[PDB]
């Protein structure tokens, strides 16, 4: 599936949190 590549930048901060 589509991986978090766009958020890889700063948005990545939400990645870990796994929030909306």
């Amino acid at each position: 599936s589509m991986h978090p590549g766009h958020l890889k930048g700063r948005e990545i901060g939400m990645w870990y949190a796994k929030k909306q």
